[PDB]
Order: structure tokens, then sequence, then C-alpha cells
């Protein structure tokens, strides 16, 4: 089976497309090599097409049986219930895309009746209808890179914002509850940042001779097979559902999650999907389903011991005892060859890995710092090159997202985010005096809406009070960081020490929240130390999710 068949007609952009970097006057006190900042276009889509779209093959032994058997046994645990059509409304994003027949995001929101009544025959028609195939948007996804010594865009597949509620309707409850009760501790999303690292470091000290693992398999939502999304309904319909919800679910399956048509901005056939759509509900639950799966059946192929797994969407990590150097580096390519079989190959071969920090997956690493007291304190960090060209990006342009204060409120911890981000943005908000301002920004793929005024509370709650007074980062992390800003000609690290005073003197000036921020968020940058007191799960990634 093809991942899609295309008829020709192009993928074409809904508004106007920058790939060259905005420049303001900001700009050059963050960033003075431009040119190596770019964003992606639908003029690449051409070539991103080329390498989604391929032939799967599957092969399904017992081992993949065995697993998907136990993954049921649970999933037969959970009970999940239908939201009403008012708590699905109210989880749509303010600014998602619009619907074809006549109402966007906020007549959702405030529940129009016009909304509302195409909404209800949505659903009327996902409880009638099992058969005919539901109609998608293809777009390519404008996304900001550094030059790479360029990638082409990736794509996004949607269907309708009516439908996109009656998803939530049929399935949010299940897609929020069913992974963690199935795959347990290996459920990454559960976890806070702070609980993700005290997970890792934990487990990795629960083996006797540790040995660790990533795995990535190229272009994943391209892998997942007609099969593969047959499977997760009848993971989802071992729960205890109320009846409309398992007809809405065996429709959404049928009409949408398996393939569809797949339809340009300007309303063209494009050609057809019989893989992941990127842009559903079950998108981030389906991948993390199939990739447990995949990968449990794969240890036991590859007879791993005592693995424990960690996977958040097409992102897996194993950690396992070693059975010695040669012997483990034989067991992935079985590994591998497993993962394969079931039509998951990897974009580059797995390597064992018998120090943590050396392990990366979804683009972090974990390292090491100290605290106040100089105990060892562990946190998640990445290389900063992304954040900061986006941070350029958005230095100069409003964006639909502000990856800069999603990268803070991750990265909080670290030494990139911690003296260049805090430092560059709060900077900003002060000379425009939108410190109260609320903005649109994603954690774990879901929406929020937060005022940099916020900031300490949330940073305190994913990673304790430590991260406002980490110090003594790893020589390899202040050389990955202190080599990206040459790189890209940011300042080096001591210009942002100069300029965080200033901008921590100014936030005390305020007095009020504002001068919190300058206590909690600042304190790195002052010799003579303020002490920090005490300031005062969900379950929705991707798929078009938002909370107040
Ligand atoms: C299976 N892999 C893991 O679960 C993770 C490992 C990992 C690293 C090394 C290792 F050996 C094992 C695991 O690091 C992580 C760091 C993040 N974060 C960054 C981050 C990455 C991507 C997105 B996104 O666009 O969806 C995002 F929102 C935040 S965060 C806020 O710091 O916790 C995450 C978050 C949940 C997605 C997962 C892992
Ligand atoms: C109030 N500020 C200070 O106390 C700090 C001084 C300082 C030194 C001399 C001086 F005269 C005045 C100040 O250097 C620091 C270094 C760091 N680190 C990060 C780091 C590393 C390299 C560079 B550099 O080459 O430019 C850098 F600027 C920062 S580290 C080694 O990991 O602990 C920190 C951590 C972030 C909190 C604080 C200070």
């Amino acid at each position: 089976s093809m991942s899609y068949t295309w008829t020709g007609a192009l993928i074409t952009p809904c508004a106007a497309e920058e790939s060259k970097l905005p420049i303001n006057a900001l700009s050059n006190s963050l960033l003075r090599h431009h040119n190596m900042v770019y964003a992606t276009t639908s003029r690449s889509a051409g070539q991103r097409q080329k390498k989604v779209t391929f032939d799967r093959l599957q092969v399904l032994d017992d081992h993949y049986r065995d697993v998907l058997k136990e993954m049921k046994a649970k999933a037969s645990t959970v009970k999940a219930k239908l939201l009403s059509v008012e708590e699905a409304c109210k989880l749509t994003p303010p600014h998602s895309a619009k619907s074809k027949y006549g109402y966007g995001a906020k007549d959702v929101r405030n529940l129009s009746s016009r909304a509302v009544n195409h909404i209800h025959s949505v659903w009327k028609d996902l409880l009638e209808d099992t058969v005919t195939p539901i109609d998608t948007t293809i777009m390519a996804k404008n996304e900001v890179f550094c030059v790479q010594p360029r990638k082409p865009a990736r794509l996004i597949v949607f269907p309708d914002l009516g439908v996109r509620v009656c998803e939530k309707m049929a399935l949010y409850d299940v897609v929020s509850t069913l992974p963690q009760v199935v795959m347990g501790s290996s459920y990454g999303f559960q976890y806070s940042p702070g609980q993700r690292v005290e997970f890792l470091v934990n487990t990795w000290k629960s083996k006797k001779n540790p040995m660790g693992f990533s795995y990535d398999t190229r272009c994943f939502d391209s892998t997942v097979t007609e099969n593969d999304i047959r499977v997760e309904e009848s993971i989802y319909q071992c729960c205890d559902l109320a009846p409309e919800a398992r007809q809405a679910i065996k429709s959404l399956t049928e009409r949408l999650y398996i393939g569809g048509p797949l339809t340009n901005s300007k309303g063209q056939n494009c050609g057809y999907r019989r893989c992941r759509a990127s842009g559903v509900l079950t998108t981030s639950c389906g991948n993390t389903l199939t990739c447990y799966l995949k990968a449990s059946a794969a240890c036991r192929a590859a007879k791993l011991q005592d693995c424990t797994m960690l996977v958040y969407g097409d992102d897996l990590v194993v950690i396992c005892e070693s059975a010695g150097t040669q012997e483990d580096a034989a067991s992935l390519r079985v590994f591998t060859e497993a993962m394969t079989r079931y039509s998951a190959p990897p974009g580059d071969p797995p390597q064992p890995e018998y120090d943590l920090e050396l392990i990366t997956s979804c683009s972090s690493n974990v390292s090491v710092a100290h605290d106040a007291s100089g105990k060892r304190v562990y946190y998640l960090t990445r290389d900063p090159t992304t954040p900061l060209a986006r941070a350029a990006w958005e230095t100069a342009r409003h964006t639909p997202v502000n990856s800069w204060l999603g990268n803070i409120i991750m990265y909080a911890p670290t030494l990139w985010a911690r003296m260049i981000l805090m430092t560059h943005f709060f900077s900003i908000l002060l000379a425009q005096e939108q410190l109260e301002k609320a903005l649109d920004c994603q954690i774990y793929g879901a929406c929020y809406s937060i005022e940099p005024l916020d900031l300490p509370q949330i940073i305190e709650r994913l990673h304790g009070l430590s991260a406002f007074s980490l110090h003594s980062y790893s020589p390899g992390e202040i050389n990955r960081v202190a080599s990206c800003l040459r790189k890209l000609g940011v300042p080096p690290l001591r210009v942002w020490r100069h300029r965080a005073r200033s901008v921590r003197a100014r936030l005390l000036s305020q007095g009020g929240r504002a001068a919190t921020c300058g206590k909690y968020l600042f304190n790195w940058a002052v010799k003579t130390k303020l002490k920090l007191t005490p300031i005062p799960v969900a379950g929705y990634s991707g798929g078009d999710i938002y909370h107040s």
C-alpha cells in the first residue's frame, strides 16, 4: 500500500509566505548572521511529497500479537465518557482554522447557534454513515530553522472544524486517559519535565549495567498502515464506552483516520492518503500506542533484558540491562530488523549508549548542573540552535505560536533559556509594557494562553525552585551553547550577563509581580544572591486542543 497517491495538483498556501528572516531595530541585538535563518514554504512541498510517498509492507508475528493482547487487557479496564457539544467547544483553540460552512473557532467557543447546529448535524452524520470518506485539507507548515551545513516543509493534513469538535466529543476522554493505563510509566506525556528527568535517572540507576538507545523511525506518519490504524481502533473499543461513542469511533476510523482524499487550500483534489493524518485528534495517542506496540514486540525479538521504554508520539527510548558491548550491538540490529518488518525502519540506525546524557530524544538530552547548596541537579536541555533562530524571527514578526515562551517554560533550567531567552524577551516586554498581556504558546503540543508575569510560578511547578539557582553547568553543555552563539552571530554569554542585570533592575523597579520576575528569573545575574522561597496530567497533546 502506497502511503500517498498524487494527482499533480500543487499544495498551495492560504496566505503569503516569508522564507527570509524579517529584520527590525531589535534583530541585531540577538542575532547577526541573518541569512542562516529561514522559514519553510509550500515551494518545497513537492520535495516533501517525494520523501513521504512509499510502499509499506508489514509482517506480523507472535511477539506483536502477544503485546497487543496485553495492551487490550489493560484498555479493557478504562471507562471513557462522551463530551457534550459545549465541553468539546470549550476545548477548541481561539485561533483554530475556521469551518468551510460559515463559522469559526470563536463562534464554536461562544456556542453560537450556527456553529452548534452544524456540529449537531456533523455528529448525526457520523452516527448514521460509517463509509463515506471525509474530506481533508493538506497544507505546508511554515516553520523556522537554521541552515544545516534546507529542510523541505512538513505537510499537515486536517479535517473541517465541525469534524474536529466531533472528534473531541467521541474521543477526547479516551485519548486523555487510555495511554497511561495501557503503557504505565512508559507514557511520556504524564510527566512534568522535572518528573521525567527523575524517572530517567531512576530508570538508569535501576539497572546493574545500564545500556540505552533512541530509535527514530523515518517519516513515522507515512509508516502507519491501515492495519495499524484498525488495531488502534480495536484498542479504543476495548474501553467501557457509551454506544454512541462506539459508533462515532468506528465511523471516524473508517471515514477519516484510515485515509481519505486530500484537498488543497484552493479546493483542488491533490490525491489520497493511506497513512496517519498529522492533524487529527488521535494522532498523538495513536502514534504513541503504535510505537509502544511495535517497539515492545521488537524488544522481545531481540531478547533485551529488563527493558524500560519511554514513548512520546514517534519518539522512543529503551533503557535495559547490558549483556556486554558486543552482545548489545548485535541485539540492536535484531531490534531494528523486527521494527522494519513491522513497517518502521530507522532514519539513522540505533546506537547503544552507556552514559544517560549521550541519549538524545525529542531533540533533548539529560545534563547536570548544581543548585545553591552545590548538590547535583539533573535537567533536560537541547541544542539551542532552533530555539534561537525562532526567537530571532519572533523578535521582528508576531507569530501564531510564541515558541520563545514555550521554550522558556519547557527548558527553564537551561543555561541558554535563562541567560538569552529570558533576558532578551523580558527586555522587549518591558519596553512595550506588555508583561501582563497573555500570549499563545504550546506545552507538549497543547495550546495555552499565558502571561509572562506568571512564569515564576509555572517554572516552580514544572521544574522545582532549583531552576532559579542552577550553576556549574557542564563543560560540554557550555561549549555547545557558546559554539551555537558564534555560529549564529549571537552575542557571547558575558554580554547576556551584563544585559540581565539591567533587565532585572528594570523589573525590580516596577514592584509587584514584575519584581517577582526580577527576583526569581534573574537571581543568576546578581553576585549577592536573594533567598528564594516559595513564590505565593491534563491529557491533551496535539490535535487542536486549548485550555483556559
Ligand atoms: C521518549 N522521549 C522522551 O519522553 C523525552 C526525552 C528523553 C531524553 C533522553 C532520554 F534518554 C530519554 C528521553 O526528553 C524529553 C524532553 C521533552 N521536553 C522537550 C520537548 C520536546 C518536544 C516537544 B513537542 O514539540 O511536542 C515539547 F513540547 C517539549 S520537556 C518540556 O523538557 O520535558 C519531552 C516532551 C514531552 C515532549 C519529552 C522527552
Ligand atoms: C552574577 N554572575 C555570576 O556570578 C557569574 C559569573 C561572573 C564571572 C566573573 C565576573 F567578574 C562576574 C560574574 O560567571 C558566571 C558563569 C555562570 N555559568 C554559565 C556561564 C558560562 C560561561 C560564561 B562566559 O564564558 O561568558 C558565562 F557568562 C556564563 S557556569 C560556569 O556554568 O556556572 C553562571 C551561572 C549561570 C548562573 C554565573 C556566572
